[PDB]
């Protein structure tokens, strides 16, 4: 649901300021987060991949290979309002996008690739929200 | 708590190198200690069963019948940050896993079975650490 996706999106972005400082990321990521759920907007900055990776790492959502930790993603999803089925469906998109995008040793570009694939799949479910406030803000 | 399980996992395995040097053991067990908590991973080596016994025995967590000593297991769990409810929950998993695992006269193998049952239940509670997955150092 769009509603849940808004709540997940705002809770996922809350540490962005903390990641921006800590990783010295430029303001190039600002347009990607402001536009994250705008259908047809292409996210293409490498640093946004870095930012997303930092955000996941901070929510304990990553394993030591860099793939999603299913336990903590499920717990995150549930904490912000998804039921079991919606939570599993989101895990399955992320997991599907990890297997469907080309392996890349540059973790920031690979995380970007996962995130773009995830965004597209959420648009296809008609779950992308209309945000009044940007992710990260 | 995953933070607590991290603290107990680091500290339970601190004497592994001492364990390895004293006994028998191939470096084949390192794969099980380094990857213990990963969601896909199954602990697999027989000497890891033997390592866990030496670590338990050295921490004074094993009774005369070979079973967990609940009093000292409580002390170890609390020392490393478990409150009483989580401590008791860990004891009850161990104790349940001592019952549900098939009897065996190889103690190394039986301990491997109790440890794999313990791991599975910590995954079910979402208490396995997501990025810091090792037992020991
Ligand atoms: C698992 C639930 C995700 C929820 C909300 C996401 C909002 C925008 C961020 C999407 C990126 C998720 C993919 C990340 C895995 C690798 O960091
Ligand atoms: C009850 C406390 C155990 C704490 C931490 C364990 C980390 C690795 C898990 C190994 C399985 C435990 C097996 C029982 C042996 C007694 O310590």
């Amino acid at each position: 649901s769009q509603e849940v996706m808004k709540n997940l999106s705002l809770n996922f972005g809350k540490a962005l300021d903390e990641c921006k400082k800590e990783m010295t990321l430029t303001d190039a990521i600002n347009e990607d987060f402001y536009n994250f759920w705008k259908e047809g907007y292409e996210i293409k900055n490498r640093e946004t991949g870095c930012a997303i990776m930092c955000l996941s790492t901070k929510l304990n959502m990553l394993d030591p290979e860099g793939n999603l930790h299913h336990g903590n993603a499920m717990e995150f999803a549930k904490k912000h309002g998804a039921d079991e089925t919606m939570a599993q469906q989101l895990i399955d998109i992320v997991h599907g996008c990890e297997k469907s995008t080309p392996a890349n040793d540059d973790k920031c570009i690979w995380t970007l690739g996962v995130a773009t694939c995830f965004k597209a799949e959420i648009h296809k479910l008609n779950w992308a929200p209309s945000m009044d406030v940007a992710v990260g803000e």
